[PDB]
């Protein structure tokens, strides 16, 4: 798997609302032209394999629609304006054009082309700049601004033409995709997640099925997840707490073979129909947190977004992470608001009967590797290798100051890898630890690095303190090591490669994102349990703009380390840990949700 696909055609911009209708005036053809021109300006569309648009055959349109309804819209190109707005009134909040039936077939055919490109390994992922939208249309009705359900096409299409059993659909538009839910209501093959502006049913489409109540029907119960926003103005911490505490936990245990997203960017600050406060760069992290799933095979499909002057900002942030570009640091993170915590609390409980990890107790080169000198590995063409008189004087300065061996090559490289990163990231095999870890961050704290995230697996204490607020330590052991300092975290069978994940999504990732570090420092000791380190290394790349320095003490582990630093696809894990292991997590979630509010998944108890 190599590039990334971008499907688009100017022809889908040649149909518009031809009368006065305040319901659909926000839906204009200029949404599609500004999104491509934004990708063109920032030097993004030129970096993606442009797959041409095809039409969707009526053999494919009947996968999710009835013949009675397809023949009804097939007669629209011959209707005049008087006849068109009469046909548009038989449906709710939608308009039709002389060219809309032609563009809607291009709408489905665009996503299907994206599905084929991603599933044939032609590309690693992709995005479809497409109009009209999709997730409102049902089996025999047009609704919202949509005619045919674009990503519901893709799901049954991928279910049919590729024999895939587990497809994850994410709908981060803030309108409920009721067409998706209806299509796969009784279907456990397709897991549909959807957050949306609800306001206690006050907001369109005003459906009871949009509430967290609806989990599914029949054998498909458990694979429909609705997270209703009950107040407007949700921020980045609200959106990320959602991912960390409901979507990502069940996604990795769902272990999807293909992830499809309903990209709606009215969830961003400035959109008149969404009225939310999330910055455009939050979408760079939404996609990134979904890349370890399905080995990266992710097909983004456009839905909503109406602030023309800011819609292009988030479509580029989506493509930026799609190409693997460094994600921007998110500052100002904290606790989700009380209503967001109320919604995340409710659906976590209603879904707890299926995803049991929700139960509660009663109340251009971007990496550099310096491996043990003399080794030669096969590196994916975006890596390099090794000091200098500028650097050696610093190593000599530190040599007699605080501390002979060949570890002075460990240090000379460790200094120059950090000088080079402040290239994106790196990784170094190290001799003795304490001198390597000490020289690493002590040289990093003066790089300058405002704050330094530190992740270390192994036992015993590492050689640095967490007194001030410029450092935070993550550690996974075999012993208890009950800590008291809040700027730290110590954690801990065959359940290790399965319980560590939900401890990374539910605990490690939330505190780090609030920490907003300038540099991540990964350390492991020789001691292994390797089936998971690649999944970890991938998701922290969302912090510190990707700058992470890994220190292995080396085994075959190095080959998998650099795999995620370089941006390659990440191996799936396959689909529940120990009870004493999650008692370990909430014993430190209650301890840490004081300082770091992003760990909270319930509304605070008032004193
Ligand atoms: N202010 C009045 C508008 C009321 N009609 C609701 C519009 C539905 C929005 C559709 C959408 O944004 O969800 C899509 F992604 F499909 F494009
Ligand atoms: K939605
Ligand atoms: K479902
Ligand atoms: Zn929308």
């Amino acid at each position: 798997a190599s590039g990334s696909a971008l499907i688009f055609d100017e022809e889908m911009s040649r149909y518009k609302l031809l009368w006065t209708d305040p319901a659909c005036e926000i839906e204009v053809p200029e949404r599609l032209t500004v999104s491509y021109e934004a990708l063109r300006t920032h030097g993004l569309a030129q970096r993606c394999k442009a797959v041409p648009v095809r039409q969707a055959t009526e053999q494919e349109i009947l996968l999710a629609h009835s013949e009675e309804y397809l023949e009804a819209v097939k007669q629209t190109p011959g209707m005049n304006v008087e006849e068109l707005m009469a046909f548009s009134k038989k449906y709710n909040d939608v308009y039709f054009h002389q060219n809309i039936y032609h563009c809607a077939k291009l709408a489905a055919g665009a996503t299907l082309q994206l599905v084929d490109s991603v599933m044939k390994r032609e590309v690693r992922n992709g995005m479809a700049l497409v109009r009209p939208p999709g997730h409102h249309s049902q089996r025999s009705a047009a609704n919202g601004f949509c005619v045919f359900n674009n990503v519901a096409f893709a799901a049954l299409y991928a279910k049919k033409n590729y024999n895939l059993n587990r497809i994850l659909i994410v709908d981060w538009d803030v309108h409920h995709g009721q067409g998706i839910q209806y299509c796969f209501e009784e279907d456990p093959s397709v897991l549909y997640f959807s957050w949306h502006r609800y306001e206690h049913q006050s907001f369109w489409p005003n459906l009871p099925e949009s509430d967290y109540s609806s989990v599914g029907k029949g054998k498909g119960s458990g694979f429909n997840i609705n997270l209703p926003w009950n107040k407007v103005g949700m921020t980045n911490s609200d959106y990320l707490a959602a991912f960390f505490h409901v979507l990502l936990p069940v996604a990795y245990e769902f272990d999807p073979e293909l992830v499809i997203v309903s990209a709606g960017f009215d969830s961003a600050i400035g959109d008149p129909e969404g009225e939310m406060c999330a910055l455009p760069e939050i979408f760079a992290h939404l996609t990134h947190l979904l890349m370890p799933l399905a080995a990266g095979k992710m097909c983004v499909v456009l839905e909503g977004g109406y602030n023309l002057t800011s819609l292009g900002q988030s479509v580029c942030q989506t493509v930026h992470s799609l190409l693997g570009d460094p994600t921007p640091r998110i500052s100002g993170l904290g606790t989700a608001c009380d209503s967001a915590l109320e919604s995340i609390q409710n659906v976590r409980n209603v879904q707890s009967s299926y995803w049991s990890s929700f139960k509660h107790l009663a109340q251009s080169v971007r990496t550099v590797v310096v491996p043990p000198p003399g080794v030669e590995l096969t590196l994916p063409k975006n890596c390099q290798h090794s000091i200098s008189e500028s650097t050696a004087k610093e190593v000599q300065r530190i040599r007699d100051k605080h501390f002979d061996q060949n570890i002075l090559r460990s240090l000379g490289n460790i200094i120059s890898v950090l000088d080079r990163m402040m290239v994106c990231n790196g990784c170094v095999v190290v001799s003795d630890l304490s001198v390597s870890v000490q020289c690493a961050l002590q040289h990093a704290l003066t790089e300058p690095a405002e704050r330094v995230l530190v992740v270390y697996v192994g036992d015993g204490e590492l050689p640095v303190k967490t007194n001030d607020g410029k450092v935070f330590l993550v550690q996974i052991c075999t012993k208890e090591t009950e800590d008291k300092c809040v700027n730290r975290l110590t954690l801990c069978g065959e359940s290790l490669t399965a319980g560590f994940m939900q401890a990374l999504l539910g605990l490690i990732l939330p505190v780090a994102y609030e920490f907003n570090p300038a540099l991540v420092l990964g350390i492991v000791e020789e001691t292994r349990l390797m089936r998971v380190w690649g999944h970890m290394t991938c998701l922290i790349q969302g912090l510190a703009r990707g700058r992470m320095l890994t220190l292995l003490q080396d085994k075959d582990l190095l080959e998998l380390t650099v795999s995620a630093l370089s941006g390659a696809s990440i191996s799936p894990l396959g689909p529940a840990p120990k009870p004493e292991d999650v008692e370990m997590m909430e014993k430190q979630r209650q301890r840490l949700q004081e300082r770091w509010g992003l760990l909270r998944c319930t509304v605070s108890e008032s004193w």
